[PDB]
């Protein structure tokens, strides 16, 4: 119908090779933070057949056993046997980690008061919130994440023992306009691809994916006789994980955020401590956006911030409310400036960003879940 | 003023470590395509001190000397001596490349007519165009790219011989609304950080960056006494390239596209042949968007497509014109469907995507430059 449109988002499972890397990078970060809350961490992970490589820069007082940390993360994901294509017990773990560049350290944080630490890099970051779900997230990405979580649940509980950890999902929703906001109408198309054992047949998989995965996740009111299902569309997915496709940290940044809604500034989250504004300022911007929506000021909002390396205050803060506020964007920006301090050395205090909770963020999206500090709205004064 | 806002985009130079990886990945792709136009290539590159690692999946009839291809790419970028932190002559080149998964091959392209080849993965992709510049790109990202290009020019011509290849820039523009379109007013803030030799002092660098870089790129009509300049804001950037910061392919996807404008579906471009719709469908979507703007149908437009692995036709196509067309989005979508075929096996023909031109795309953005096929608008019939 006129005024309607389709929009698609995707998500991936815990054993998707890029997500393996994000989780390992954040397991490394958490291990450092457990011993040194001020650790400077920039840990990239690369995964291919039989290999996890850590590359990057860490300056920390912690003593971290990288072999143990990496292998325990892979064990948790479920890659525990050569029959599955990857095994935490027997893979190669290679480490190419150096100290943080002293030139960066001197320009960012050396001899600086914590509240006045400089941004760890330049960059731009966005925060988004939408009233279309209680958790202020787009329905497309929420459903896509939940489909992957359901696969992992049914794998771990033994219901569908042919499942393996590598999966991808994609959800297309038909939306209608509503005064600048968007309203989901129906699910138009669902894709699910998941790695599987050599014995199970395609028809058994497709039936299970429809009846035990989709129907257990997606409300029936969104599904109808016209909904299109692409279930195991490649026909065979026995080879998977890093053996099927190289993984790298920071290659699922749209899955990690809003599924394509809002906007993205390009920076990856995993493997980075709070001085890297790619993560901390994106978390703070989500917190601002969600606070504006939960505060009743907007129904939908996009916030941009930006930084220069070594400079503590943002270079720019901007807000767009899609026509969903009675207040001008100028007024909302004044409210934001009166209620939030987006220096990284203040964000760290407000969002408790030295705490080792980051591995938990590294699958199923960083936003919309589990009442992390950036998901608890701030009560606004104005 | 009310109705105005700030917006920031960034770009990076040819020697930025992530961009080094993109360029190497596409040098590898081009080397394969020179000998085997049908090569299946998924080449990731990782860079750290003294190391280029290639990881991924290639099935090809070509005989490629990876040592030579990698080292020649690094030579071109300018890393030719240990004094600069990296040297093509003496770095380590490690290769962890396997064949493409046979399970992918059978589901995507084996025994398929070329026009009916399946998408090489699921995913979503966007194309964007804006009439604010002749090349239909946002001014923020165009200026940011041009600042990095100017640095490389002045490095290569010996004017500023203290420059090294690793650089980043960022441009904040004040915009005003214009009937759904956006109109740039002035440059609010510029950041430039660039790697340099041990001898040159900060004041010499800052003066040169203002007088010989910014003033040679940014029209004076956009600069005024209030413009803020953050030039070498870290104070020291002698350590750079992969030694200062690990690089990975596909970690500059917003730099590669629209600088944060429009939208992004998450997929990286470099190192991938045309069957990977992350690249080919994003290129085709840019071509659609630019064709609509150059055709006079819109002033600003965002196109989304999406795919399932193994399926040739897009699962969804959607268009949003920001209120800048007299035609409804429904009508524009009908025009697009009548004029474009977004199957990957047709895109390859329309955009000549077996030709080895990809290394040229891998710095300074994939869009808005050099009349690549996706930048030449299609004449639309309706
Ligand atoms: C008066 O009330 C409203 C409420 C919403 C909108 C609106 C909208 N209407 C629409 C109507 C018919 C057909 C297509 N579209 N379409 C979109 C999109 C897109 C949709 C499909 C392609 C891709 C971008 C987006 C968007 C999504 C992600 C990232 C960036 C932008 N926003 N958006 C909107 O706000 C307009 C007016
Ligand atoms: C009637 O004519 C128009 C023309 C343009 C707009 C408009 C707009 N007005 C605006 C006015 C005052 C203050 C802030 N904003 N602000 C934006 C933004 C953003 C701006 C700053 C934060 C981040 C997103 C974006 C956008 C950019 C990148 C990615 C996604 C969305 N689009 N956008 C628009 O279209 C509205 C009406
Ligand atoms: C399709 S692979 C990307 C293309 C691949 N690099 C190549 O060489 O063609 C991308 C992701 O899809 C999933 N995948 C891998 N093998 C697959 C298969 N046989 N069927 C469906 N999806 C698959 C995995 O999640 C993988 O990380
Ligand atoms: C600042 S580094 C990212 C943080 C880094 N990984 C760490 O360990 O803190 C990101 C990019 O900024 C640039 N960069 C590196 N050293 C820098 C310095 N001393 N001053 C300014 N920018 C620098 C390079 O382009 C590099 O790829
Ligand atoms: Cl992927
Ligand atoms: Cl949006
Ligand atoms: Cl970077
Ligand atoms: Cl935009």
């Amino acid at each position: 119908e006129e005024g309607t449109f389709l929009f698609t988002s995707e998500s991936v499972g815990e054993g998707h090779p890029d997500k393996i890397c994000d989780q390992i990078s954040d397991a490394v970060l958490d291990a450092h933070l457990q011993q040194d809350p001020d650790a400077k961490v920039a840990c990239e992970t690369v995964a291919k057949t039989g290999m996890i490589l850590l590359a990057g820069e860490i300056t920390s007082r912690a003593a971290v056993d990288y072999q143990k940390v990496v292998r325990e993360a892979v064990k948790h994901i479920g890659y525990d046997d050569s029959s599955k294509g990857f095994d935490y017990k027997t893979c190669n773990v290679l480490v190419a980690l150096e100290q943080q560049s002293p030139d960066i350290a001197q320009g960012v944080h050396l001899d600086r008061n914590e509240e006045d630490i400089g941004a760890g890099d330049q960059g731009l970051m966005f925060g988004y919130a939408t009233d279309e779900t209680e958790e202020c997230m787009p329905l497309t990405i929420v459903l896509a994440h939940k489909l992957n979580a359901k696969l992992a649940e049914l794998r771990r509980n033994g219901t569908l023992p042919w499942l393996r950890p590598d999966s991808k999902t994609q959800v297309t929703v038909q939306y209608m306009q509503d005064r600048g906001a968007v309203l989901p109408i129906r699910v138009h198309t669902i894709v699910i691809s998941v790695q599987h054992d050599e014995e199970v047949c395609l028809d058994e998989m497709r039936d299970a994916l429809k009846e035990k995965v989709i129907k257990a996740v997606v409300p029936a009111k969104y599904l109808d006789e016209d909904t299109i299902y692409h279930l195991q569309p490649s026909g065979r997915f026995v080879i998977g994980g890093p053996q099927g496709d190289a993984g790298l940290t920071g290659r699922k940044i749209i899955v990690d955020t809003y599924g394509g809604w809002g906007a993205h500034g390009g920076g990856a989250f995993s493997g980075k401590d709070y001085t890297k504004v790619d993560r901390s300022a994106a978390y703070a911007a989500r917190w601002v956006a969600k606070s504006l929506v939960k505060g009743g000021l907007c129904r939908r909002v996009l916030v941009q911030v930006s930084y220069a390396i070594g400079v503590s205050h943002p270079l720019s803060i901007s807000i767009f409310h899609y026509g969903t506020s009675q207040k001008s964007e100028r007024e909302l920006l004044e409210i934001v400036k009166k209620n939030f301090d987006l220096r990284p050395g203040v964000i760290v205090r407000d969002l408790d960003l030295k705490k080792p909770i980051y591995q938990r963020t590294a699958a199923y999206g960083h936003f919309g879940r589990d009442s992390f500090p950036w998901e608890v709205p701030k009560k606004l004064k104005y």
